[PDB]
């Protein structure tokens, strides 16, 4: 029974997860103010929702980052007989702690930022509600499994298990990114631009599972700090670059995403 | 205290619960084989969101009662004075332990299949966007103030105090459902199936409550597992047979439903 | 440690606590059998989805204060070090406790009910998707980011960060009731009555930033059950009134709002 404050200096104390969630913090204030300042141009109501579900993006990110920073979505989990981090153990407060410290906050991060990143991507695309839908509910489906994977601690292969449906549902996502939006931005005549923050998308978002196999909630490859720091890279790319990427094309090409 | 991988193996060395709820992960992941095998044939932007929705149904239950299998979505609760599983205990980890193996998971199955279920058959029916808001979010408050019920140990009356609330949420959804969109579906040339698919959701729906009030949530007279096997034969039908007879309507009759969202 | 009958015990024997949260169940008990009788007349869909909206604000207050009262959604929190109630205690379950009593319950009714405020509001006003998306993501945003800073425990700091971070959304939102819906709604019809529950809406909301400050999540001058007399009556007013003269608006301009 850890305390939060317990987990608040675990945390500050440690060289990896201390710059892990504190650099991304401070990415994610440059990236409000970076895009408030570049979307000042823009008039048109759909280039304004585009706009908005784009800076919500860094918005969940900072909100987020700082629940796990504060130590409130962190917790230490002892690992079910046959994982690769069941044994493992953590200095906290005055004593050793059988478990892993968990940040599995980062799952609200996700769950909250890629309907964002869905949204404002269908809607350059020039998509239909019922893609979007389709997207949006099989992605939060993804991210709500991948981390009930995290929090199960009762057994091994039931982790695995999850894992497996977070990846079904992950392939619809991939389906729709990679076949309908690809053909849809045609007609909307953002081809160009989609290809470019598809290939992303789909690249960095292909890295969310193989890091979680090879990190400590998989087989471990990977020590905490640097699961920590493969997650953190992974969301300045998939996330506030993405998100600038998609606004230096929006502020020069108003009138192609209005009406 | 009780850890997760207690309750796992609880489950997993009870005749009632283990089958209760595996066959239904089972079961859920068939429908989803079925259903997508089925509607391969859609085109239309308006019948494959009606496709969608009804495949979340299944979806929703594989990954919900994952939950509860893994442990994950169940909970130890001692029950309040009076209530008529006060003092239970269970055996678990060798030891014994008071309080009741509550399965509060069911309530986020149900938090996430219901809506899916109504949109469908709103969209079945013709409905404007007002009476889809009212039926989704008086239904989604149903199913939470359900979950609010199971969990409180405080009291044995503010026990039954939302459960009348959650009843009150109840009597609006089927409102929609018996006066509104029967009358849309007439209007939408829907009304024969979607006669047939509301009388078995009334009817299936109905048998929530009534499980809730007789079972250990209730007044127990059905115990733990009995209580399970209860709501899982009622998720069988209300979910698995009632998409599956959804979707052959559908994949037969795509251009009826044809149309913008 | 502390268990749900002790909280929903402490709450019935403290004349002050008992009184904020049982007089706000009642209250919205009574809105939900009015606005329902208010509305029975309607007939136009656009003026319907405004109603249900406005009535789902007493069905969250209903159900989210008695979520309070039952100790389902009270925490008794030890504040970090430096917070002025840091080192309190209460006495629940006849022992003597450390922390302060935590209703943390009121960030959910202010996170289920705020969305259904500016959705009828930005309806009203004639709000195009965009700026309404915009409303109500911030504002529920803002709620998060409140009930984080309410359940921050691990620096006295960091809370007022999070209480921060919950004014920046809270500045987009006003930016949007203030400015943008003003202008929108001149042009709906509905200019005047927009100004009136506009004027409310400012100004009670601006209060629960201001009460948290000083409450006992903040400062503390206001100890537990004045904090939370403090918050239950910018909701009886930011609630339960706002939605009577929106219903009263309603009820009389049916026409206006249904567009054609
Ligand atoms: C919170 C609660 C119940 C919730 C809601 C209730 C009662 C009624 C809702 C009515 C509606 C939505 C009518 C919709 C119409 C529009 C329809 C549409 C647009 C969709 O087509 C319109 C024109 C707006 O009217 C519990 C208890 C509420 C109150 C009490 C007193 C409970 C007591 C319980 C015990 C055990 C004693
Ligand atoms: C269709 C869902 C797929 C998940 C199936 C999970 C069932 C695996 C159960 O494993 C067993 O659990 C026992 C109790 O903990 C251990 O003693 C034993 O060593 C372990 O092998
Ligand atoms: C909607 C169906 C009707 C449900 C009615 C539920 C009544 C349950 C009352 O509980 C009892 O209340 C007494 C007084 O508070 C307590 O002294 C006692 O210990 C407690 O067990
Ligand atoms: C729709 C289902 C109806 C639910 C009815 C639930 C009634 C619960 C009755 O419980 C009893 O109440 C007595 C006081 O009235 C207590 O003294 C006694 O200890 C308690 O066991
Ligand atoms: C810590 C979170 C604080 C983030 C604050 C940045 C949010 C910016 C939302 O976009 C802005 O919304 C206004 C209202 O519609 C528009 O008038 C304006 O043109 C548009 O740029
Ligand atoms: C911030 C943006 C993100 C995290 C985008 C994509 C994430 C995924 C595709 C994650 C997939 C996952 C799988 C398939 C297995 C469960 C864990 C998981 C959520 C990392
Ligand atoms: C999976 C489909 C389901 C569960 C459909 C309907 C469920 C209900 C109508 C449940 C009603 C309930 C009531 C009226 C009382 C509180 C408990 C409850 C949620 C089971
Ligand atoms: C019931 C209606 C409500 C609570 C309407 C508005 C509430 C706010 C504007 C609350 C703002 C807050 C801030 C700015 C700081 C964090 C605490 C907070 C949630 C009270």
């Amino acid at each position: 029974e850890v305390t939060q404050r317990e987990l608040f200096e675990f945390v500050l104390n440690d060289p990896l997860l201390a710059s892990s969630l504190y650099i991304n913090i401070a990415l994610a204030g440059l990236s409000i103010l970076l895009f408030v300042f570049m979307t000042r141009g823009l008039d048109d109501p759909r280039a304004k929702l585009i706009a908005v579900s784009t800076i919500l993006v860094p918005v969940v990110s900072i909100a987020s980052y700082t629940g796990l920073a504060s130590g409130l979505t962190i917790s230490v989990l002892e690992m079910p007989a046959g994982h690769f981090a069941e044994g493992s153990s953590v200095m906290l407060g005055g004593e050793e702690v059988d478990g892993v410290v968990t940040m599995w906050g980062r799952y609200l991060t996700w769950a909250l930022s890629t309907p964002m990143i869905l949204l404002a991507l269908g809607l350059l695309a020039g998509s239909n509600a019922t893609k979007l839908f389709t997207a949006i509910t099989f992605d939060i489906a993804m991210c709500v499994t991948g981390l009930a994977a995290a929090l199960t601690t009762s057994s091994h292969l039931m982790r695995w298990f999850w894992y497996a449906i977070s990846c079904a549902c992950f392939i619809v996502v991939l389906y729709i990114l990679l076949v309908e939006w690809a053909q849809d931005a045609k007609a909307a005549g953002t081809a160009d631009i989609f290809s470019t923050l598809k290939l992303l998308t789909v690249v960095m978002w292909l890295g969310y599972p193989i890091v979680w196999a090879l990190g400590v909630e998989g087989v471990a490859v990977l020590p905490v700090g640097y699961t920590s720091w493969a997650y953190s890279a992974l969301d300045i790319v998939a996330k506030y670059i993405f998100a600038f990427l998609l606004l230096n094309y929006l502020t020069s090409n108003e009138g192609v995403v209005s009406g």
